[PDB]
């Protein structure tokens, strides 16, 4: 079988803690009457929720509210906890209330006012300093939920909330979240798959914190090269290819022998023969103004395919990369 | 009653964003207090118990206070106004704020300090200590006064003193509030020795030179080796005790200038009195203490009215600070 990995950092925290803070299924939700609050615009639709812009009619201010669909009841309570758990962390979507409609007894959860800049203008917008800025705020979000033994398993764009007038990020959309305990296999049916790590695509179950740094140097090479997104895989499957495409094939055989890892026979007439890229061979006219030599070496120490070899979030806060800010 | 607004220091509120004052608004951040490790308890009041910690990551001492969350709006008020003033002059400095995982308490993180003994400090202390310290204290009044912040609780409780490194801090910025000039405030602050006047008259438009009344009561106990100087035995009896030196017809002129209302509570506690000699609380224990520059300060400090008190700046210009 497959060679047993742990996290390298915050390994045993939920161990230490007792079990009311890990034990989702067991955790009892409590939520308000959603009478206080009305819906003024959809803001996002997903599989399994609504977001929406909204007000509180008691003190005139502005929220958001997530309706959930109850699929499972498990996942409510999952999302609930962790967001109970990481309640005012840095760049962490504060929940401030969780209610109930009524008549549809559907359950929503309202979060801390955000407001979205424009996206579209913000991608041509930002400056070299600004995408270290906003890297680093994600990081401290990373390295607080991994310190609380969360990982948030989908870092991508669409969970990043940037109100780049206040300069202002939050982490958002904890519906895929789950507890690190050490030897725990996990589904490795999550994250959106451009931003999945080879240990999802190799169906290695035994994943940790470093899967989240793996979909941060998706993002951070999809911003600095103006190329989104910058793995393009069309199936799960070609998205490993994608990725070997860059990486090369010699090291991925390297990291499934590492940890003994048997290859799906999918891959066989799709993998090919890759050799490993220089970064530099992304930089174009486009985007030279967002790269440099800190940049490369930062994203090369993030995307890696041996999970254990990333920088973990706390080691990238100490990348050059980060000096001026 | 009359409306009332402080004589220095007026707008500094108004006229800035309203995210410096805004504490309701102010969204608060904290880190993971898995990164502390508590040593020994220090104090415990009735919404927090402070203790000597350290940072785990660089082995440095901190002092962390464990706040009972009994007002979100509270934890907030403090926050916000610890951020504002960090790094002024014998302010507590926040260092960092954390959450406990498993409580989800939240706790603030400072800079150590070092109390000395208590009990040794009152006896070794002299004439110079005193003034010495007092004018760390006004170092302290003036900044926070300056960037629109009352104390409102300013005791000996509150003031840290590490006498070996000459360092002192005012501490414990959970009563504290923004001035706003016309804002009508809680009169139920301070603790019942320190109370100026207009709180227990309930004068709700007060402002900075509460803090100077507070002082006052402290220089007073200092130079008089009198704990606490105005002994009341609750809020009404204070009253009564700060008449029985200043006098009942400077209280009745105070109250007749701001059109105040008193409590009938008041009618047969109150008496009349004779405005009293500062020299009257001289004594062989404490003469080695008191000069007429500390009788003619502190009668500058204790007066019934609020507009009539020296501020923090008039009072670091007067002769009993010539020596410091
Ligand atoms: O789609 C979005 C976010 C869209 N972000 C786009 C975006 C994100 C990151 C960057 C960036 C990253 C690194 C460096 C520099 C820039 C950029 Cl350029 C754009 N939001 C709309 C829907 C929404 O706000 N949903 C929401 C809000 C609050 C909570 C939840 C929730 O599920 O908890 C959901
Ligand atoms: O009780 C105390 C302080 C106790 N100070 C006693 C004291 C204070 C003033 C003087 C003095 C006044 C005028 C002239 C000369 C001297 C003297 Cl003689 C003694 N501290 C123990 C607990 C503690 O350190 N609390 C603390 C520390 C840091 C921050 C916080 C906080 O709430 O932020 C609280």
């Amino acid at each position: 079988g497959p060679v047993p990995s742990r996290a390298r950092v915050y390994t045993d925290v939920n161990t230490h803690r007792p079990s009311e803070y890990w034990d989702y299924e067991s955790h009892v939700v409590e939520w308000g009457n959603q009478d206080d609050y009305q819906l003024v615009r959809k803001l996002g639709r997903g599989k399994y929720s609504e977001v929406f812009e909204a007000i509180n009619i008691t003190n005139n201010e502005k929220v958001v509210v997530k309706i959930l669909k109850p699929v499972k009841k498990k996942k409510i309570k999952r999302e609930i906890k962790i967001l109970e758990n990481l309640r005012g962390g840095p760049n962490i979507i504060t929940l401030a209330d969780i209610v109930k409609d009524p008549v549809s007894r559907t359950p929503a959860l309202v979060f801390e006012h955000v407001n979205n800049t424009d996206f579209k203008q913000l991608y041509q917008t930002l400056t070299d300093y600004d995408i270290r800025f906003y890297m680093y705020e994600i990081l401290k979000a990373l390295d607080y939920c991994h310190s609380m033994g969360i990982m948030h398993r989908d870092v991508k764009p669409h969970n990043v909330m940037i109100d780049h007038e206040h300069r202002k990020l939050r982490l958002i959309d904890w519906g895929l979240a789950e507890f690190y305990h050490p030897g725990q296999e996990y589904n490795v049916r999550v994250a959106s798959r451009y931003f999945k790590g080879p240990e999802l695509l190799v169906d290695y179950q035994m994943y940790d914190y470093s899967l989240d740094m793996w979909s941060l140097g998706c993002m951070l090479a999809s911003m600095i090269f103006r190329k989104e997104p910058f793995f393009h895989g069309h199936d799960n499957y070609d998205q490993l290819v994608r990725i070997a495409k860059v990486l090369g094939t010699e090291d991925l055989y390297d990291y499934i022998d590492k940890y003994n890892i048997e290859l799906d026979p999918r891959f066989n007439d799709i993998l090919g023969r890759h050799s490993r890229k220089r970064w530099e061979r992304f930089v174009h006219s486009e985007n030279q103004h967002l790269v440099s030599p800190e940049a490369l070496d930062f994203l090369d120490k993030l995307l890696r395919y041996d999970h254990q070899s990333r920088l973990t979030a706390r080691e990238a806060m100490e990348h050059p990369y980060f000096y001026t800010v």
